[PDB]
């Protein structure tokens, strides 16, 4: 029907290969609240991402992205960003924004307020210690997992307890972050933007660039593997929150892409190929070819199996060894 | 026990290469319904395929094929099509077609009385007018699309609403027959067959033939996805059909082959492959490889990425690109 | 929290390539309680492999090893078999086995004396006629699936009923047996171990080694056809079984070995691979690649499609052909 | 099946008149757990009554009671109270409480240490201050609902949450408490024990044993009515708590004392029977006559229906009329 | 939170005895929406009481009503009724009743529009034929039960078809209003208002208010019998409507009303008090006094049971005796 | 609609005290189909009552009620018992009988078929052992239980592992009856009939009657103690077969009945009442009184209240009561 939703979903499609799908799948009224959430999210972040922008002209925008949701008119059309035109018909995604229940549309301003303070935070700035490593994904993916899951408990699809659980739900957005920061390093630094922890990187380089050239290989998949160490700790919470969901369509949205970040992670585990380029994310053992991620049972059991394909390859002499047993131990036992 | 009954399911398993699985897989009544149902159809269409029976004496045997199901002692015997042995022991199934409750049997025999009729109706003539095009897909599919959503509610297992409606239902066997139609060009051509449209074709060649000439490859691509342009817009009923679906046995049955389908024509779209030899149903994305077509959440997201498989290769030369992302903008939006 | 719990399930996954994962995928206490019963029943296995123990010494740890989980220091250093850690370390796994709910432990405890004594008796035998394979797998794996059944009923995630259905239970684990022991006919050649019933492969040569040699290789599979033909039996009560699960961690658990056993018999069966090296289990038809195995309908029909795998390709030759042929047909009527 | 925790279900209903048979009711898990949790509080409350056990010998006891789970042996034979007979066969208690899962040991003794330090603390000293009452209350009522809360967690029929906020779970125990303490006044007095809060009575009377009498009864009633205003200030949690509960059997267990809880304060709301004798517990209005607690609107309906039971009979003359009516309106308003 | 809602709330519990409770245990938005509803058909019906308002002044309030909600400063100061405290601070209940999702205030405007349009008609009226009966019924209660039932559909915690079924609805409400101008003849006689349809009450005495002679007590109760059997009429769609909702907060709301209303009637049939004071609503049978009115299948056996306490003290000679049980005889066999 | 069926719902009322409103609670075709049940079961059982029947001419008509269901015309207009319109007007019932599916049909004729031979069988003879009493039981009221269960599965309201376990489905029955034998006993005496297993009276007095004697009043209630502790051992049962209910109206249907039974049992227990006149059945506990039997948390909490009712006045003195405690603890552990 309304010609804007169209666009608004035709948007969808262009910046989102991997959501896109399940996220039209979604029940009744989450369907629309959850896209538009992703195309202002979008918006917001190619503001970040956009060097060409400066500082000082970009602090504002962050910081007062919320509330141009709330101006009909408003849009940007100085961007250089490849997904620039969800900023340059920016009035056709607000106008939809304020044609959601008032419900989901105080949870998406609430988030891109947040978002936009934590982005500009940063901006000046590296990633230094992990700790810092968790406040930026937080930033950037945490608080999406915790706005989407007040979305679910706010359509009733879902339970109240799920939105209210905000640590869990920021967990789900940290594993994604976290994946995607290890999985893009050449990229990010070929692109000049430096997202892994500092006070990680420094104990192996002098400079993160380094773990680009193949004389510093070794240290660099060391590296590699302790970070993804890191980011197997928020399994737990991963399959804690994906337990608790109950409607289907909201299942297969949180799990689907739960469990290809933990495939990513299994095929870059102890991968020099991650400093080379690509990685190919292998489908799995006998098992998995057995079942798909549509129920929990299902999900733990090929989530347990990626587990296993690291474990297997831990070498006794990584420095983060008993760290990484350590931690998938714990997946496995709970 | 029964004997009979055992030689059917022999049949099912020996002349239903796709369905004879989800078949016999189907709950209680069911499971008979639908297999006595596939067998009377079966052979109904062995006697429309068999070129060695004279139109003189086929047109008799189609109009009246629907009340051999009552005549305890009818068979055929001449018939060299592979399948000829539902026809020479049609005695075993018109045996078992009588065991069913008679509300099975108010279906399976106002089915196949239509379609012998539609198919004499086709004997003497190609398929013309797109029109024409779905009349013919509905007496060789649509209406078994038809009988069995009737089968479905008669059953109970089913709402009411699922035999009743009967354009969903269509949809459902006009979509399936339309892509094995657009598929299999090649095999039929050397089959001395015409199923594609004469009023779409010929509008890009003098003769169907003329696709299956190296030199034609780009026209016959172009008519091609006009076609595929054309089956795509059965896809919202086979959503809104699949979506009504309460059984899981019945969801299974299905819900495979319009999937099967639909990834069918995705990897045609644009194809040149089509018109040179058999073509590959790849596989899918990293959102697909971890779902099945299990639940209607699932499907959904599994037939948006399809959609968006085809509408990323539509190219802008095109002559029905606008057509074609038209149609899937509105599969998208509902 | 315990680190011997942790130990255990670092066990299972060390000696359990494909239970592992589902087993931990178990709700509740189901998960522990499976997990501790596998590894005790590892380490019976494991003594009950282990040819440096002569049979004089072997039968009393055999019978007593259901007594020895309720000795706390009890644990076995002479063994040179690939899994013997757990037997080194058994007291951590009976510490564990102790801290299980009481109704569980009788169970494990039961089935751990009945298979000790079963285990016993064949030490000094071969199989030989097919009621003695029947009775051994019944040791070695019949009482494997009740014991799990009655620890179902137990915890209460299933019915009373598959707890009592002893007989259903054991099929379950017959088939199983059967499957890998028809599958492992050269391994086992080259290892010393014979299981193929002596009553049937006299029939067909005078040394069950001789089925490894090249010139018999007609002769063996005839025999293999064979002893596919006795294990297909078990199928409808798998089937049975099955269908009265509703727990879905419980459910994947059970059927997703027994459809990779019917994967296993159909790649095997009148293939002359088996008895020249290990056979490829190769994917399914199409109908089947769109399902996995975590609903009833989904399996009866990936069953199906098995069954016709093999059905169609039955020589006519055959010695068991028409046997073949009778089973299957009762698989499918039913 | 074992005659020890037969005996400890026969001890479960000796002890307790309002609990035993919904304790008897939950789910799996829960059951013996809650059951032993039950008894060994029952066993440290009963030392703790003693009056005939001196201080110093008291003290020790409460604070290493915990302790005594541990030791297979210990158990007191020198008490004189009514239900010491859990003490006399505490071995049978312990043995069964070191049968449980060890998530639920460490929950219970973990429990059991805390509330021994805060009985032994309150043994010397008479409550105070409101915020003493709080602490008193926390130590012999707040604590076991956050201990009962855990395991209700740790068993996963219930969501983490519930378990995690503590603030929740202790306003559970705080109410019924409090409630318990109001109700209970005579007979209190009669014992030689003060629980009413001394910064409270005293602004009343001189001795709190004055209430008692009838020249007092119109101070009495006032300080009566303040107190109650201070519990209805839990209810707000009280029914933050109960809307969280998924599982039935957990329902019951926690709605019913909650119910009953608030029926006894609007009966004793206002009523000078409280210093004279027992109180009636009515029968509720119509809605309520119609409603029984074991769902969540319902709980809710029959809370409302009592509020509006004590904001009728509200008397402007008393000094916390006022507050009275605020603390209504706000558990009537959210 | 806001204090003009919270004073909402307090007029809720001030006018309503009997809604208040279940109204604030609806789940959500129902909850405010359901509240303020009730608040405005209050005052509504508060103006159409005041007799102290001339005709020709009334008939505009209760036209213009529907549009007051709109009028920010509205507010009457002149009425003498005792719920008069609804329309003096009418701006708060206004005020709230603009923060409503419009799709909620579409509904209630609608309603209070069509309601004083109705309520006007009958000011110069009286209920001559049992037709017109059902009219005033309608106007006064039956549009109550539209509206509520389109609020839930559209806050969609129940299905669409609840607010469609607006027959189903209307006869909620007339169930209701009726039983009520039954119970409350003499209340309303002694007021100076009449109610029971002349055309009814006509054929027994000269007068309506002759039924409060005690010589006419007979004809009295013959009259209250086949009024009663009138609303008798209405339980088959009474139970359609109750069996179609799903949200457990919605259905509480829904049948308590209902069941106290069949309650109430069989405590009215064949009995002389309805003439001479009040009526005691009974306790019920054994069955009843095992199950409340919280699901559909005790709702039922409660109304059955109430209508086999009708049905066993019908007089032979009643006038009605045979309307009486035909009615009940449907209602048990439907 | 139809006036036979009216007619059917006549009798149900008019000859079940008890169940009535909860079979016309009943979930669709149950409804009907457990209501036929009903009558003819009542029917069949009148015959079986009527002593003026000679017992040549009773025998035959037992064995052949099974037969009559399908003799359109069949009737018996002899008959003196008070629910003699049930056999004189049979037509109007085996009528609609005959309207039911067939599947409902095959259940209630297999039912009366096997009861009415059971019936005929102890025509001449008196219940010896107490395993003869189970007998009998089983002909009266036990298979009834198989019957229902039957119906439960065959409507697929329940599940099919209802109606398979008979065992359960028997005890269900078997512990009604008891029951009722137990309380009865007076009535019986006064009638005729004997039912109480000679075997056991034997041990106690000379003539079963002698307990109406007031001299033998110790010797009764010990006898009273000894069956009734007899009857309490189906219990396990009963809550076994209940807790695997899914379908509400089902679960009213067959709970409520057993409740009813307990509660009667806790009355007559250690009571002289008994052999004196009719036994009270009382009120319940306080949280008994807060809990309705529809759901089976509350359920088993009732249960367990009655058997503590029972365990506290089990008299030393009595020389069943170590059977009594032993059950009870039983019934409690599990
Ligand atoms: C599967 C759940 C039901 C299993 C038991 C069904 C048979 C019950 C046998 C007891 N029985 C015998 C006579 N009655 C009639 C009973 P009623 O219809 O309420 O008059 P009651 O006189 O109250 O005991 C019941």
């Amino acid at each position: 029907l309304s010609s804007s939703l169209k666009t608004c979903y035709k948007y969808l499609n262009q910046t989102s290969r991997s959501f896109a799908a399940v996220i039209q799948a979604l029940d009744g009224e989450m369907r629309n609240a959850v896209c538009i959430f992703y195309l202002v999210l979008r918006a917001l972040d190619t503001l970040e991402d956009d060097m060409t922008i400066s500082v000082e002209k970009k602090v504002p925008l962050l910081h007062n992205f919320h509330s141009f949701l709330y101006q009909p008119d408003w849009r940007f059309m100085e961007s250089k960003e490849k997904d620039r035109q969800v900023l340059e018909d920016f009035p056709t995604i607000s106008l939809e924004f304020r044609n959601l229940a008032e419900k989901y549309q105080t949870v998406i301003a609430d988030i891109c307020r947040r978002m936009g303070i934590g982005m500009a935070e940063f901006l000046d700035k590296h990633v230094t210690s992990e700790q810092e490593w968790d406040k930026y994904c937080h930033y950037v993916a945490g608080l999406v997992g915790i706005g989407l899951s007040r979305l679910f408990s706010a359509s009733e699809f879902e339970d109240p307890l799920v939105g209210e659980d905000t640590e869990r739900a920021n967990s789900m957005g940290l594993f994604l972050q976290k994946t995607n920061i290890i999985r893009d390093y050449l990229e990010d630094q070929q692109g000049g933007r430096e997202f892994w922890p500092q006070e990680v990187w420094s104990r192996y380089v002098k400079k993160l660039g380094d773990f680009a050239l193949p004389e510093n290989i070794d240290l660099a998949v060391q590296c590699l593997n302790e970070l993804i160490t890191n980011a197997l700790h928020h399994i737990p919470d991963v399959i804690t929150y994906l337990s608790r969901l109950r409607n289907q369509s909201v299942f297969n949205f949180c799990a689907i892409p739960q469990v290809m970040a933990i495939a990513t992670l299994a095929a870059c585990y102890n991968n020099q190929q991650v400093f080379k380029g690509a990685v190919l994310i292998r489908l799995g053992q006998a098992v998995t070819l057995m079942m798909d991620a549509t129920n929990m049972p299902a999900v733990k059991a090929i989530i347990y199996q990626y587990m296993e394909e690291i474990y297997h390859r831990i070498p006794d002499s990584n420095p983060s060894s008993s760290k990484t047993r350590q931690i998938i131990s714990t997946i496995r036992t709970q």
